[PDB]
């Protein structure tokens, strides 16, 4: 490009290298329309990828914050997207939308992962999922179809997976305990008090139960014939 | 109204404002809230939650920041003394706690303790099985009951 007259000639800015790995996240500095045909505000922050333009170069209404790397969700795998917008393209902050299923987005601007990707809940016949529904109307939220209200502990178990919705919040990984007949574990129903000492099949504790002490008067060691007794089972 | 505002001559910047925002389990107390009129109504107090996020307006500020929404179990409660009377629409619950009545909110719900209420202690349950209980003192007539069975 021969320079005219009046054209004081910059440095010669390169395209940006946009492959589906990552996304350029860039802010506009003033009002004007990109090359896709799109107007943008002054300082309105989008993502720029390969399904608009796989080599965008840095207008001269833009300013580029940088380059995000695709965030991608393995088939077991969730993230909890710290203010992620609506459908208006809006940042709704404070909210948090749990994402999972296989899927890979890019951080938009303004988004932020909770505790990044973690992993998904994994629990097995002998593991659980003792929840704690900090925000109530828990009634579509999984297949169980039962209305959670706010903070009613609820222990899921069974041959499933879960992933913790952002009204949920768990509180404790509950083993199972194995029992055989005539044995069994010292049961306090901490929502009723009683204390059942369910014996016989092999039991785990629900959403309201711990294990309860049973204190003998110095009538132990008389009745064992070094190592304490496990004196809740 | 524009993202990248010239300061005027007829202005002065006082300062650049971060975004104040409520995560999904979240309140903030904004100290001196406008109301519609646009115009500061000075101490009072309005408590701001779900999931929301907003600018921390001129004249307003938080009243101890954003610092986690109450949550309480089965086990747990939330002893709370209404140092503004008429919470009558403030809940669910439709009764009209007074002025200062303590009231015990307890089970499985989410609080977020309005302009008028306030936190006075945790109340933690106590586990009790049958031929055990708690020498419990009814403060308000005195009567000391043993509740026993049951956990209370």
């Amino acid at each position: 490009y021969l320079p005219a007259v009046f054209e004081e000639v910059l440095d010669l800015v390169d395209a940006v290298i946009l492959t589906e790995k990552t996304a350029l996240h860039l802010r506009a500095r003033q009002n004007f329309k990109d090359l896709r045909g799109v107007a943008h505000r002054t300082g309105e922050e989008w993502l720029v990828t390969v399904q608009d333009t796989e080599a965008h170069v840095p207008d001269v209404y833009e300013e580029v914050l940088g380059v995000v790397p695709i965030t991608t969700l393995g088939p077991r795998h969730y993230c909890v997207i710290l203010d992620p917008m609506g459908p208006d393209g809006k940042n709704q902050l404070g909210q948090k939308r749990v994402v999972k299923g296989e899927k890979s987005f890019f951080l938009q601007p303004g988004e932020r992962l909770e505790r990044g990707i973690q992993d998904v809940y994994v629990l097995s016949e002998q593991q659980g999922l003792l929840l704690k529904a900090l925000q109530p109307l828990e009634e579509g939220e999984s297949e169980e179809k039962v209305s959670h209200q706010a903070g009613d502990c609820w222990l899921i178990r069974g041959p499933l997976e879960y992933v913790p919705s952002a009204k949920v919040e768990v509180v404790e990984e509950r083993q199972a305990i194995p029992l055989d007949q005539n044995e069994g574990i010292y049961v306090q129903d901490v929502k009723t008090g009683k204390v059942r000492a369910v014996i016989g099949s092999t039991y785990m504790l629900t959403q309201d139960e711990v294990l309860w002490e049973k204190e003998l008067p110095s009538g132990v060691e008389e009745l064992l014939n070094s190592a304490p007794r496990n004196k809740t089972r």
